[PDB]
């Protein structure tokens, strides 16, 4: 057991931080994972989506390291690197862009979705911004505002900011047609807050905590025209669904439709702290000098990572693995949903962001427990805590992936057992 | 011109809203010396803006990460929690001047820290309203934005900010702002802003930091504590500049008989990696429900190690009492240089090695400051009008390196006469 | 014409106060109007609900001309009268309230629904307050933003409060049942706003502006129950659909469900202003005294009308009068619809409150300018001002009543002419 | 003991959160005498509150409310027009000082006529903030309780208030604010809270009301202005209770060079019925669309008579220099009380018969007030302590009653002494 830790858990740190693991880590590779007592787990987490690239990736360790022997903090707006330029060199060149785009790094995955919002509200001279049901943006007060979620995220903190409204996401199989969802942004517009006082429209490409819910290509068509008519921005959270996820760079690869600014961070960094803004010149330049910055902002040791990880996701295939992947894991969902009655309600995938939907909170906390007990993490994730997700790192090696479906296979077995 | 092309670069790849200070990139940094890509020496007396107390690359952090890099960088605390977060804030916890016992959490950002303590303190009151100073600065969420008393650069471009924020008067007796005058103004809020039981905490940092270096006196925190007391109103102190031995003790509240029911943490918290914390009174941190703190790179398992070795290095090193050493010896330079000057210094502010020299003009001390770049020491300015140089030299600098800086500074303003 | 006038009236007031009628009123009596030439109209108007009882009740004048000779101002905080007092018993014995209710009286009807929302706000200690799209509340700063309609009433004014949020009214002809609409409120706390932070959910049991809508009896049970299970109060605006329009005294008398809560104006002053708010003695007594008031609040004159639009509402039968009004035109609209083709899409009545919405603004405005033209005064209504909503006195002689009846099929007459 | 009945009632049926000052109802008023139940005789130094600079009942306003009650009482002036209200702006546009054409509407509350002005210059400016200064009263609404610099009585009870709202020192160079103490916490606003590229609004009291009677000195208001003109800002005088002769020139703000972009009306506009307004400068009252102003009671027929009326009298009868006359010989009483006394009277402050006296202690003021109404003299009482009487008698006041009025007011001092 861990349970002298836990109590030194409990005694040292406040309950708000929810933890779900019992035990302790130890050591990571890849996707393995260790406890104290050498016991392994087949990492399905991926420190939920930041670990594209694996757990320590050589790669992206050895860049560290370099770095570790140079410097590893300056203060980007006191003594600017090189590393920082060439990163946002390397990311305006990939992102989906109309026109030349510029990028900056901050910190956390909150903070690139609120400097979003500061770009958008400077550029367009607006305050509101719409967001989606079940989105998920942050902590922050207004990331906690355009957060689409009350519990347990923000319902002990009191007045949210002003201007913030919530629609529908488009989920089809739900009954929410783009029809409903274009609809509901329209009954915004006429009740809450009119289009010329909207600086923005964000939303995640495949919403992540909301249940790895796609986004319908028909439904990002019609929202770019009603953001192009009444001249609001459109902004793309890939916060989690970027660098690689999805079988492309970016979610919005997928797309003929662009946004005007793209939210970055998780696998970003391979597992160091760093985020980023990049979206098209002349909006990203709309903040005055002195604007947009931060202590940690574009960290030398999280650039040096980061540089590694766009190697190794174009060097070693990795979107192509994570189609790859993705369509073994379905596979093995829809047999899992015939050799079930009454357990699978759904299957949603984009590359290999995958999430399976059972019937209740408590199936999916079976499933989840026993491959816990078998050596096999999982996260689960949804507005009713009945979806598991699906993000092992993209290098995982196959028969391990193998092993871990296998044990998820026998987890589901247990229900109707 | 390598540099010349280098900020080409930077102009056309990122945006202008990142206001950079030197026209110089770093390539290399140790304990106070940083190098351009040229080969210049720098001595730094920045550190990366009071975060590198222990100096860049101090080798006993070095050491840590290094050892961390071994065994993981990255689990999500919440999903996979690891020991090191745990006796870090146990360290923390056994060190910081609370009332009873504390508790401690760990974010990522300076912000973050400021805006989880202003999370607890609504969630502990039930109360939205906050308190800040004028100069008082926080952080650049839109939260922090708000509290922050300093709308340019950093809020001006960004319209609406979150109600229930007010601004008081900060105690600045040589300018003429007495204590009776800054409490009143509190009470003035109260009075004409928002009711007592509506105020869910007071916020100011024990040292104002981007305000100027001014010391917050005796007197005002204990009128201010028996305020808070009467209303049930929370004081926080913002300790993301003044901490981690900067003062000549652990921590600025260490001065003072008055205690804080919350204290924020970060920059020299992490010794060069991104990490943050609060630390307060148990039953208060205790207030948000489980899941209603917490974060991705939370806590990076990289940046406690880092914390770790940072704790060590300040006690073994004796780190506060060289920074009365330190800071003692550039006041009495300062003094030396008011004498020897005509209408140029018009205050000079210290605790510990927060110090600061006001001059009666920012071109004034710009023309320091672009003097002593252009001898090798790397100089920072403050204050609401920009004419504050503050000394944040590593506590680690060598005597005589020091002294060297302290030497340049001299002939700085000698170029004045 | 009045092209003088109006050549004075666009000289001398702005613009932003839009008008409806070219000619200028002159005099006025029960339904009829007469204008500057003596050109009469029959009004089924009503200054927009506010003469349930007639221009210049005989009654109703009576009352004011015998207050005239006492006096017409005092300040009720300052000098209170005994028929402020009166009235609030007389309210108290009629209204829908479950236990003892309690009364007070202001001004306007924006008034009204603001301080419920006061007195909401303090009873539960809760700031956010939910509405429905198409509802109206007023045009201040809060009742515009509860208002659900943002052309032409909001959309030039900026950003509004924090903490009001829109849910769908349950409209079944149109294709928003009673489910839906419950689960539109739902979404609101799974991702706005917590239900412990709700104080109010405020709805017009008949929404006038938006469209003559009647509540269904399912939707304030369901509303009841959510609302008891939250402990947030439910408030029914009845500035427009009160004192006997919908065939009872309160819209509310028509259902079991009691509002905690009420608001009234429009025709309880029978053409003076006044208005108030009428609620559970508990709920009302929340704020301390100087916490409700104001200078015009219960004007003696107003005071002595509504007492006398009480006794001619009772002793004239008008809510059965409403009745059979209401059911007299409601066949004629039957007719017109048969008469018609492509033309009438819904018919909406209860007592009184009668409209009729047309496929088309232009029918809607063909119809409105051919009355206008024939001596009928006619409103719209509606998000898309394809609605005619009737509001004529409730005392017009029947034979007049006829005579625009007959009118109004005439000005249908012409759309397929 | 029928008073005491009625006092029963009135706590059975009303909400104990109207606070009423008198324990007597009042029965009968004319001029400046009001008559109880029982038949005792006040002499009103009260004025309803400034509402009745003309006086209860004067003849001249009661016979043009007589003879538009033979017309009509309310047509909702946004659906059929009248040519009063036309008449009354043309005469208003002409009276007051504002810059180049002048345009006016009309509404119902003081509250009303304040929120149309902050309204028309966010519509105008498109910017959002608005600063007023402590001690202001302004109204009851949530966004004029915002602006209101007293949170004790009036927005306690009501939770968090719309944001972009701040408080600025108001000058009182007697309690030792001179205007550039004021002028630099204005200024303090724009460096600390709010950029001034982001403020719609100064709105200031030449005169505070409930403040304590505190005249604006000329020099403020000329800085004032610059500031404003500099940054585009809207100035706004808000003469809702300083309006109407009340100082010995119609506005106060006739007794200033510098102009106002906007002034708000009400209170004695009306002669004791419900109506208020706003003038300013034509191209800014343009700004709202139409649709964007307007409201259901607004410039009600009967109060638009009267407010002819008001403005016929005060000319006709020379009530400026009435006025001026009466405040003479307030003030000369007031002086002779200080003397004769010995720790009572601090400071006497006067414009026109805008007079109050401020005493040490409000226990002092009770006092006075308490003799006087136990010896038929009404006197109101205000301020931050409590501790100031404001004389409000009606222009019209009889000079041998209200000399008997001074004689009272005497006599309760004196049972201090
Ligand atoms: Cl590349
Ligand atoms: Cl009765």
């Amino acid at each position: 057991q861990h349970s002298a830790l836990n109590a030194r858990k409990q005694q040292a740190t406040p309950r708000g931080v929810g933890v779900m693991c019992q035990w302790y880590a130890e050591k990571a590779e890849n996707a393995t994972i260790w406890d104290k007592e050498g016991n392994q787990f087949i990492d399905f987490a991926g420190g939920i989506a930041v670990l594209n690239t694996g757990h320590r990736h050589p790669k992206v360790i050895a860049a560290v390291t370099e770095q570790l022997t140079k410097f590893t903090h300056t203060a980007y707006q006191v003594t600017p690197y090189e590393s920082y330029v060439a990163l946002a060199e390397r990311i305006n060149e990939r992102a989906p862009i109309a026109g030349p785009a510029k990028a900056a790094f901050f910190t956390t995955g909150a903070e690139a979705v609120e400097n979003a919002v500061k770009i958008a509200r400077c550029y367009t001279g607006r305050h509101g911004i719409i967001t989606f049901g079940n989105g998920f943006h942050g902590r922050s007060f207004m990331t906690m505002a355009m957060t689409g979620k009350t519990a347990p995220y923000k319902r002990d903190f009191g007045v949210m900011p002003a201007g913030v409204f919530h629609a529908r996401y488009p989920v089809p199989a739900k009954g929410i047609s783009v029809d409903a969802a274009i609809e509901s942004v329209e009954d915004i517009f006429s009740e809450d807050i009119a289009p010329h006082d909207v600086a923005a429209i964000v939303l995640e490409p495949v919403q992540g905590e909301g249940g790895f819910n796609v986004v319908p290509a028909e439904f990002l068509k019609r929202l770019r025209a009603i953001c192009d008519k009444h001249g609001i921005l459109l902004v793309a959270d890939e916060v989690q669904s970027g660098f690689a996820r999805t079988g492309k760079l970016f979610a919005m690869n997928h797309y003929e439709t662009k946004a005007d600014l793209i939210t970055m961070a998780k696998s970003l960094g391979g597992g160091f702290p760093i985020s980023g803004v990049v979206g098209r010149a002349e909006v990203m330049d709309a903040p005055n000098p002195g604007g947009l910055g931060g202590t940690y902002a574009g960290s030398p040791i999280a650039v040096a990572a980061a540089h590694a990880v766009i190697d190794a996701i174009e060097e070693e295939n990795l979107c192509d693995r994570a189609n790859e992947l993705g369509a073994e894991l379905v596979a093995t969902l829809k047999d899992i949903q015939q050799a079930t009655g009454d357990v699978v309600t759904d299957i949603r995938a984009l590359g290999s962001m995958v999430a399976v939907e059972l019937e209740t909170a408590e199936q999916a906390k079976v499933v989840q427990n026993y491959a816990m007990e078998n050596g096999l993490l999982l996260l689960t994730c949804g507005k009713y805590g009945n979806v598991i997700r699906f993000l092992y790192p993209l290098t995982i090696p196959a028969e391990q992936f193998r092993q871990g479906l296998d044990i998820l296979k026998q987890g589901f077995a247990t229900l109707k057992a």
